[PDB]
């Protein structure tokens, strides 16, 4: 403790112990004063479309978000994880704030002076009782940077509540964040807490070497029969005599099976080649979406399902995949060349393809022409229809979305009467009690009150911000790969050819970039 | 997940090949696969025993039955009817569901004056919904004892 | 756009309302409320499987 | 569910915002992506889905 | 603060303090769009009923 | 069976050699045994319902 | 065999030995349709990188 | 060549005059057949960080009391080793001199002026390092491995 004593050291490092792995990372942050110290009501603007309305509150507080994997793993560390293991899950984490220093900034005329304010405090709390709206897990930006030498701004905290149109409803909630006991830190003070993840399934870092549709022995016939053929040639004109066959290796589509593919909610298919696509706006009218309370909402990730079938890699689901931006990509209406589209194809083994139906289902009841004095004499015929949406059915197996090093680590399961398979649709680990939110604020410092009493609120404060370092240490459990496969696996490799820049590296201007999404599933398991 | 209905009496059935085009099936990776057992559901309703799902039941051969294209008399078709109590009949829909929003004729200076009417549609496929109960397929002494659940991120009622 | 193809007609994006949805992975819901003059309990049938009884 | 998140911060995911583009008199198809903010709320990526029906 | 708990055999329901459920531009006892916190009405105390 | 694209293999497709497993060699006068315990599994239902 | 484990602070990814993911008539390091086992290429050793 | 320049500085004592003085050197050189190093100790201390502000044609320098300087030594030899290339920026020969700390940079594989896939990038904030604020100091000690004495003698025979 003191003005001239460091509150903590720089821990950024990774240790691989062969079962666990610990990834520690430290960054430098900067924390403005948001909303000029005061809460505000926010709502959608006027004639915004019904789908886009909302109501909520913006707060002075900031918050720390490490929820992306690259906040922890490094492109090399990620590669050791991805190539060597069947899966992994998080175990504990530690969090620290330290070397906190608050700066007052003064603007006279065309110059700005910045000086230490030694007595100012920064106040920090974490809500372990989950009593505030949980913003993390919405894939917001403001994470700790991927590259440890970057400095990041701390995001502003805000939340949404019930709305009718742009107007609040009586059940809508207001939360004051100064109503929580919080710790006030002055330069020479530091903040720590630790957290233990609840038991969660390992992520699957493997792809299947088998598909459901071919699960069996080619060499041996089954003992079950299926209906192979319906009518039979009789004289000139055929007649209906139904006959059964016993399914072999040339019948494979007809064999009896114990299991079914995972479920589906279809996507529209768009191609990465702009000339193949239709000329129109289907970006909304053609999109797949649900609605609550009478307002449509696009489904971006959707249920996990494959992005294309064999040799279609040109295509991909309209909304149905995660899309990452390349370094320095603008916010709005940016070209296909400025984005990185993830590819889910490794799951085609089990999950359906997003752009094709689950299957086909019977519709009518067939019959024959033969009747005696009956109006039922017309023979009708067998009919069928494509099933474009399939809810979970008994005997189905599927695979969850992959993780993607610059994608989300976790999400909070909503608190509700029921769930089904609570795995976040963006990917990652669903947690009932996630890592809590760490919230941080610059304490207000009034500026020069008047000499005579006034009961009005203070509108005038010392302008100032703070900065410091933040350190996060997560412990990950590994599931080692045990397989009798003879031939070599597919691995993640950096190209050996010459290049102007090295992948996952700073360029000549110092800008760090990530060239491509790095997935997870490489090592192969049999289904 | 519906099946097509075929009758054990060859004269009742249509004259054509529906054995595939009429079959119920899924597909992975762009290739269709027939579903023989399907989800467990009853093979026929009261006094229909003549009928049975197209692909939807286990079929056993009689002693000395040839591999391919063998007659109805050479096979033994299992009968799931004991489950009609809970599970749906395989050849009939789960139920019917509303479609449109009805209204009345009465309106004042409105283009909404046409009254429309209540509409409904047969639901031919139903995924599991909260509050559902069902029964699994029976065993059948010459049938399978067990199977391996695939190793996967999720299962339902394996 | 196509070259010497019968696939040249451009078609267009189509969509359909889903009027029935079975449970899908990643869904959350709420059960019916109780209602003081309504039922306290019920017996789950004895069956091979249930969902969210 | 449909509003679960922070209004103040954009996401880092992209969605497909617009499909064709004006070219001369008659538009052509060039697909473009946007990054969903507080005015895009319907377009944002989400982890969960509503209950069944 | 020490509390005195309510023990009563009254059958029918009490009157309670409730916030209205109808839609409104602003929420009661909340900051507005400019950040100003306001209290809409005096909140009294006596609601629960005792026999004299 | 393994992964296929058409009739052709894919890079993720696996080859297993079964002599790569320790195996027991038996000559006339030798025998092989092992035991196995099933995991907990629901009883099969051998009953039909008397109600619908 | 005794192993010497790789301890390095390199940031960007290593080069690794990988089998191609594209479709092929035969799988590398596998028997063909006649049962003949073949090795397609010399597999070296040095992949992981150390600073000199 | 191809490589990376870093924000970091480094300390280089690798020249003899950083240690011996012209007189001390003379006692070594005249009286002995040889010599080798054994242990060393290293210390940083009395650290003070200054913020510098330029308005118009004047420059002000003031203490920044809360700023830190961060220091690590790599004992596992995990970074390219720049020392021993006869670079300049050693501690001065004469103790009353003040020296600037050199900038750290390194080279990697190149093909022409372009990088190769095996070329490495090292981030030096990826190492646990100690952060020092005014009033903090840094120390470590080191033991040389057994090495032959240098030969300080000339032969009286050929
Ligand atoms: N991401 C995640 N978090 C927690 N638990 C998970 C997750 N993925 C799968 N599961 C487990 C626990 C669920 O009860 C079960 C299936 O959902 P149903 O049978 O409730 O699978
Ligand atoms: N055949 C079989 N093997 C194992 N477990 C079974 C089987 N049939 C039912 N169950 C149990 C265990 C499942 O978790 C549960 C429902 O599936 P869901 O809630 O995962 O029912
Ligand atoms: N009313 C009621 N009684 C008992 N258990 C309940 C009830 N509501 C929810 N649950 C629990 C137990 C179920 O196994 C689980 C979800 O159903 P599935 O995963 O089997 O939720």
């Amino acid at each position: 403790d003191g003005v001239g004593n460091s509150s903590g050291n720089w821990h950024c490092d990774s240790t691989w112990m062969g079962d666990r792995v610990i990834t520690t990372s430290t960054r430098t942050w900067a924390l403005p004063t948001y909303n000029n110290h005061l809460y505000k009501q926010i709502s959608s603007q006027s004639g915004a479309s019904n789908d886009n309305h909302y109501f909520g509150y913006s707060t002075p507080w900031g918050y720390f978000d490490f929820n992306r994997f690259h906040c922890h793993f490094s492109p090399r560390d990620w590669q050791r994880l991805i190539n060597n293991n069947w899966g992994f899950r998080p175990k504990r984490l530690n969090f620290k704030l330290f070397n906190i220093q608050v700066k007052e900034v003064t603007q006279n005329d065309g110059t700005t002076t910045i000086a230490n304010n030694l007595t100012s405090t920064v106040q920090v709390f974490t809500d372990s009782e989950y009593q505030l709206p949980y913003v993390l897990g919405s894939a917001h930006q403001g994470c700790l940077p991927p590259f440890p030498a970057d400095v990041f701004m701390v995001p502003q905290y805000g939340y949404l509540t019930l709305n009718n149109g742009s107007q609040a409803v009586g059940r809508s909630s207001f939360y004051c964040l100064e109503y929580f006991p919080s710790q006030m830190l002055r330069t020479g003070n530091n903040f720590t807490f630790s957290y233990t993840f609840e038991d969660v399934p390992f992520h699957s870092s493997y792809a299947h070497s088998q598909s459901l549709d071919r699960l069996m022995n080619p060499l041996i016939d089954q003992y079950l029969y299926y209906l192979s053929r319906t009518n039979t040639p009789s004289g000139t004109t055929t007649q209906s005599r139904l006959q059964f066959s016993q399914a072999g290796a040339s019948d494979i589509r007809d064999q009896s099976r114990n299991w079914l593919p995972g479920p589906c909610y279809r996507q529209q298919r768009v191609s990465k080649t702009s000339a193949d696509n239709n000329n129109s706006e289907y970006s909304w009218t053609g999109a797949t979406k649900y609605h609550l309370n009478g307002r449509d909402s696009l489904v971006n990730p959707g249920p996990a399902m494959a992005s294309h079938k064999d040799d279609e890699e040109k295509f991909f689901p309209q909304s149905g995949v995660l899309i990452f931006g390349k370094q320095g990509s603008e916010k709005t209406n940016v070209d296909i060349e400025k984005v990185m589209i993830t590819d889910e194809e490794e799951i085609r083994t089990t999950n359906p393809v997003a752009t094709e139906q689950y299957g086909s289902v019977s519709t009518n009841l067939q019959r024959g022409n033969l009747a005696l004095g009956e109006t039922t004499r017309p023979a009708r015929q067998a009919a069928t229809a494509d099933v474009n949406t399939q809810g979970v059915l008994p005997g189905m197996v599927w695979q969850d979305r992959d993780v993607y090093l610059q994608g989300p680590i976790w999400a909070k399961i909503p608190h509700t009467d029921g769930h089904f398979h609570p795995s976040p649709l963006m990917g990652g680990f669903g947690l009932k009690h996630p890592p809590p939110q760490i919230l941080i604020k610059n304490t207000p410092v009034p500026a020069n009150p008047s000499t005579t009493f006034s009961a009005a609120k203070f509108a005038s404060f010392i302008t100032q911000y703070s900065t410091g370092q933040v350190s996060v240490e997560i412990e990950w459990e590994l599931q080692k790969e045990n397989s009798k496969r003879w031939n070599p696996e597919i691995q993640y490799t950096s190209n050996y050819n010459k290049s102007v820049n090295v992948d996952f590296t700073v360029d000549t201007n110092g800008v760090y970039s990530e060239p491509r999404p790095i997935g997870t599933r490489y090592l192969t398991r049999n289904l």
